[PDB]
C-alpha cells in the first residue's frame, strides 16, 4: 500500500538539487516510506498541514529529529519550547510569544532599519560583495546578538552552534556526527551567556528572566528559553535572508518590481521564505496508531516532514517553481503551522523586511558574479558563497 523509496534526503545529492526528488515523493503518494532511514514521509501540502496541526497524534516531545527521545538520549537536554507538547510547552511558548511581542518590535524597528540601511550603504561602496558573508551573515549578525543583550566576547560561537543544531535534527550521518564531536566549545560559551548576570538590561535574554516571578516559567527555566533563541534565532535569519537576496539575484523583474513599491519588501521576503524554504525537514513521532492520507501508520513512528516540497505543491500552489514579490502567500509552512509555528517570526520577518526596503531603496541591481557555492546541513538551505556585483540606484 505504501511506496518504499531509497531517496536519501540527507544526501548531499539530494541536498545539491532537491526539486526532482521532492517531486518523485510527492508523486508516489501522500505517504510514502523511506527504506534508508526507517522513516514515515510527508511531501504534500495537505498532509505536512496535517501533520503539522495535530500535536496529539504527531507530537513532539520525543524530538524533533531522527532520534526518538524514548529509544535513544537527546544530545543536549531537550527544549522546554521546541521538544515539548501541550500543555508543558503552553506555557513557555507564552513567554517566548511575549517577549518576541509586537510590543518588542516597536521597540526595536529603528535599530533593525537603521543597520540595514547602514549595511546596505557600505556594502555599495565595496561593489562585488558576497552575499552571504557580507549580508545575510552579517546584518544579523549586526542586530540579534545585540537585541539577545549578549557581550560582544564568544560570538564567533553563535553560527557554529546553529550550524550544530540543525545538523543535529538529521540522522547520524557524517554531517551529524561531525558536528556533535566539535560541539562541546561552542556549548559552553551559549549555556554560560543564558545566565542572567550575562544578559544585558532590556534585550530579550533579561526579558525572559523578568517572566519568571508571574508564574507562567521558573527561573530555573528561563536558561534553556534564552537557549531557544540563541539556537533559532539568528542561523534562520542567515538563511532567510540569503534566500531573499538569491531569488532577487535570479529574477531580476522581481527586484524591478520591489523597486518600484518598497512596500512589497515584507511579502517579497514572505515569498522567498516560501520558494527557498530555509527550513527544509524536521519530524514528528506518532503516540498512536493513525491513519494518514489513507495509509495506517504504527505508534512511535518516526514522521519527517518536507516543507520545502509542501511549499512547491503544486496541488496548492499555482507556478510554485516562480518566485512572485506579489503571491498570495498566506498557508505558506516555510515559519510552520499550529501550536509550534514559529514563535520568532515576527524578528524574522522584521529583519527581512528592513533588508529589502533598503535594497528597494538603494540597489538598482544584483548580478551574480562569481562562482555560486552551496553549504550542506541536514536541515538548512542556503548558500556558502553568493558573489554578486550591487549596482546603486
Ligand atoms: C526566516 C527565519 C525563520 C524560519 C524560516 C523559521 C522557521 C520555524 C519553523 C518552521 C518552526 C516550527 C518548528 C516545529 O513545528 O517543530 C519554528 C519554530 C521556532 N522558531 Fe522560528 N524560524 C525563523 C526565525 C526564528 C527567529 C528569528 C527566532 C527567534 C528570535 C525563532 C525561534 C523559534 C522558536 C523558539 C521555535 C519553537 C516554537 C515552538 O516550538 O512553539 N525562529 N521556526
Ligand atoms: O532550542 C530550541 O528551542 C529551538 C531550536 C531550533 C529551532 C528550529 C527553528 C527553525 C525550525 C526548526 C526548529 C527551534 C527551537
Ligand atoms: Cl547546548
Amino acid at each position: 500500500t505504501i511506496p518504499h523509496l531509497a531517496i536519501d534526503p540527507f544526501s548531499l545529492d539530494f541536498f545539491d538539487d532537491p526539486y526532482p526528488d521532492q517531486q518523485t515523493l510527492r508523486d508516489a503518494g501522500p505517504v510514502v516510506y523511506l527504506d534508508k532511514w526507517n522513516v514515515y514521509g510527508v511531501a504534500r501540502y495537505a498532509e505536512v498541514h496535517a501533520v503539522l496541526n495535530d500535536p496529539t497524534t504527531f507530537c513532539s516531545s520525543r524530538g524533533v529529529g531522527l532520534s526518538d527521545f524514548k529509544k535513544e538520549k537527546p544530545w543536549r537536554p531537550p527544549s522546554l519550547i521546541l521538544e515539548a507538547d501541550p500543555p508543558a510547552h503552553t506555557r513557555p511558548r507564552a513567554v517566548l510569544s511575549k517577549v518576541l511581542s509586537p510590543a518588542t518590535m516597536k521597540t526595536i524597528r529603528d535599530g533593525f532599519a537603521a543597520a540595514a540601511d547602514a549595511k546596505v550603504d557600505e556594502l555599495l561602496q565595496r561593489g562585488c560583495i558576497d552575499a552571504i558573508a557580507d549580508l545575510a551573515e552579517a546584518y544579523p549578525l549586526s542586530v540579534f546578538p545585540d537585541a539577545m543583550g549578549l557581550k560582544q566576547e564568544g560570538r564567533e560561537h553563535l553560527l557554529p552552534y546553529a550550524g550544530l543544531v540543525f545538523n543535529a535534527f538529521g540522522p547520524p550521518n557524517e554531517l551529524r556526527q561531525t558536528a556533535i564531536e566539535r560541539s562541546a566549545p561552542h556549548q559552553a560559551y551559549v549555556n554560560e551567556q543564558c545566565q542572567r548576570p550575562n544578559l544585558a538590561p532590556g534585550g530579550f535574554g533579561a526579558c525572559i528572566h523578568a517572566f519568571t516571578d508571574t508564574g507562567e516559567i521558573t527561573p530555573d527555566e528561563a536558561p534553556l528559553l534564552v537557549r531557544s533563541l540563541l539556537s533559532a534565532g539568528l542561523d534562520t535569519t542567515v538563511n532567510g535572508i540569503g534566500a531573499a537576496v538569491y531569488c532577487l539575484a535570479r529574477f531580476p523583474g522581481e527586484l524591478q518590481r520591489l523597486r518600484s513599491d518598497p512596500t512589497l519588501a515584507r511579502n517579497a521576503f514572505e515569498e522567498a521564505v516560501r520558494f527557498e524554504s530555509p527550513v527544509q525537514t524536521f519530524f514528528r513521532t506518532t503516540t498512536r496508531e493513525v491513519e494518514l492520507g489513507g495509509a495506517v501508520i504504527g505508534e512511535g513512528e518516526k514522521v519527517l516532514m518536507f516543507l520545502g516540497s509542501a511549499n512547491r505543491d503544486p496541488r496548492r500552489w499555482s507556478d510554485p517553481d516562480l518566485y512572485d514579490i506579489t503571491r498570495k502567500t498566506s498557508g505558506h509552512v516555510g515559519f510552520g503551522s499550529g501550536v509550534h509555528m514559529c514563535v520568532g517570526q515576527l524578528v524574522a520577518r522584521l529583519e527581512g523586511e528592513v533588508m529589502l526596503s533598503a535594497l528597494a531603496r538603494k540597489v538598482a541591481a544584483i548580478d551574480i558574479d562569481g562562482p555560486v557555492k552551496r553549504r550542506f546541513n541536514n536541515t538548512l538551505r542556503g548558500l556558502e558563497s553568493l558573489p554578486v556585483k550591487l549596482t546603486p540606484a
